[PDB]
């Protein structure tokens, strides 16, 4: 159905858009300005970028949850590789203090990341 919304909501949204050369971007939006029309983009990746929206070609919001349960013939929402079965729910309230999405949860004490690290710094011992 129809539902009235506000300018705050597409602001910090994530959405989708095409650029005029067929590319296609998505992040968050961070800013907005009426006099030249200005959005810049903040996807979770850590990485941000200020596009003017005279460049966008196609618009699309992405979902950021299903409300309902999945059967399978729908697509999935979001793309990824493969999903653990033990895995399914996150952030029981909204999200996690620490970084913006957790993932890696593994066992705490063992795997702690694949028995692989890049950066070297020993908290303790």
């Amino acid at each position: 159905g129809a539902m009235g919304m506000s300018v705050a909501d597409f602001y910090g949204s994530n959405v989708e858009v095409l650029l005029n050369n067929d590319s296609k971007a998505r992040g968050v939006i961070t800013n907005f300005d009426s006099s030249n029309s200005i959005l810049q983009l903040r996807l979770a990746n850590d990485s941000t970028k200020s596009i003017v929206t005279k460049d966008i070609k196609d618009l699309r919001i992405l979902p950021k949850n299903e409300i309902m349960p999945k059967n399978g013939t729908k697509s999935p929402s979001t793309n990824s590789t493969k999903l653990k079965s033990a895995e399914t729910y996150s952030s029981k309230n909204k999200w996690s203090m620490d970084c913006d999405e957790e993932f890696d949860f593994a066992a705490n004490l063992e795997k702690f990341d694949k028995k692989q690290v890049f950066a070297e710094f020993r908290e303790k011992d």
